[PDB]
């Protein structure tokens, strides 16, 4: 029903070092006629289940290189793309993406592969709504590897998670900036721009699911929802906060991209603090936003971390 188009599979012809097998949902409960991709690897009937979550303006290649560690542990590994990136359908309608949107969709998935013992794994956005899932339902969630990411709750009562929106002028405000105002958005060269380490080819692997601009309306509606949060995000990522300081029971892991002028040191420790249990965050000095593309480390780190407690 909701206006999608869908991007040509030839444009993931050459995908370099992502020999991942597609797997498609277009029968989720409110999203009628919308596809979603998801990479399901590992041991299908594995007993831990690692939920991986990207942000923006990214998808499930984001975690190409911890994908296999976590596969090799003798896990069972979900990277899903949200609607608007990767192979999963995208609406052409700004308007269309919403807090619940993403976060609604998001449950639909969990309970339609009925998927439990999960650790999740955010960043970013993958973080902002992945971190008010396990208040719906518990039960499901038992690890955390949080990176770079916080609540997008009220200014009021967390000032340091609205306070990189305006300040520096080269952290979020460029970020967004870059996204949404030309009118030729060249995601291959935005990734260069904020993670100087990605090959020529890795680069053009975040611009793939983009053949032109109409495609990209997720990626425009990202930057500003982050800006103007409305109440259901508010309402709902307050009421976040405290469950991860008061119902929390299980084991986390806690990596930060010290070179990140949006999500770094500034926004983690008033994270950790909040988080039950969070212990010592991993530093990775030479790490930026896109702490995953060093993540073969953070992967083995927090796996050692979790195994020391198995």
């Amino acid at each position: 029903m909701v206006n999608a188009i869908r991007t040509p599979d030839q444009r993931f012809s050459n995908l370099d070092q992502y020999p991942f097998s597609p797997n498609y949902l277009d029968d989720l409960p409110g999203y009628p006629g919308l596809r979603a991709h998801y990479l399901d690897e590992g041991n299908s009937d594995a007993e831990d289940v690692f939920l991986c979550l990207h942000g923006e303006p990214t998808w499930s290649y984001l975690y190409r290189k911890m994908i296999p560690v976590f596969a090799e542990s003798g896990a069972r590994v979900i990277a899903p793309d949200f609607f608007g990136f990767g192979k999963s359908d995208k609406p052409v309608d700004e308007e269309d993406y919403t807090f619940e949107f993403h976060r609604n969709f998001l449950l639909a998935l969990i309970e339609r592969l009925d998927l439990r013992n999960i650790t999740l794994v955010v960043q970013d956005w993958g973080g902002f709504l992945g971190l008010t899932l396990p208040m719906a339902d518990p039960s499901r969630f038992k690890r955390l590897i949080i990176m770079n990411a916080c609540l997008m709750t009220d200014p009021v009562t967390q000032p340091a998670f609205s306070a990189f929106v305006t300040q520096p002028a080269d952290g979020f405000t460029a970020y967004k900036y870059d996204l949404v105002t030309p009118s030729d958005l060249r995601l291959d060269q935005f990734m260069k721009r904020w993670a100087p380490t990605l090959t020529e080819a890795e680069a053009s692997a975040y611009a793939a699911p983009f053949p032109d601009t109409s495609y990209q309306a997720g990626v425009r509606k990202f930057p500003k929802m982050v800006a103007q949060r409305d109440q259901a995000c508010i309402d709902i990522s307050t009421e976040a906060i405290s469950f991860w300081q008061n119902d929390w029971n299980g084991q986390t892991f806690m990596a930060i991209g010290m070179k990140d002028k949006l999500l770094g040191p500034d926004v983690m420790y008033p994270m950790k603090a909040l988080i039950n249990g969070c212990p010592e965050p991993l530093e990775i000095a030479d790490a930026g936003h896109f702490v995953q593309e060093f993540g073969e480390q953070v992967a083995r780190e927090a796996l050692k971390h979790f195994a020391e407690t198995e």
